[PDB]
């Protein structure tokens, strides 16, 4: 259905308490909002609206929000959106170790 993504419920580098909702193995760091937004597209995900803002300033420096149309439930999304994610980004550094 329709739903909501924000970066911090896919980001390994965060505990549950503080957003994230993908298992810990499955989730990666540092998600991005370009990323996620090219993730939902190679999913074929409709993205229905995406809202970034960057102010001069801690944790509240950036702010990423993604409104998105899936075939799946948001937690089976959210956990390919992850999966993609790391495709992605393993495709570019064409390594696996620094």
């Amino acid at each position: 259905g329709r739903f909501v993504v924000w970066p911090s419920e896919l980001d390994s580098r965060l505990s549950r308490k503080y957003g994230r909702i993908v298992p810990r193995s499955i989730a990666v760091e540092s998600p991005r909002v370009e990323e996620i937004v090219r993730a939902a597209e190679e999913l074929k995900f409709k993205v229905i609206r995406v809202e970034e803002d960057k102010l001069n300033p801690e944790e509240l420096r950036t702010f990423g929000m993604i409104v998105l149309e899936s075939p799946y439930g948001k937690s089976k999304s959210l956990k390919l959106i992850a999966q993609k994610i790391r495709e992605f980004r393993r495709r570019s550094a064409g390594t696996l170790v620094p």
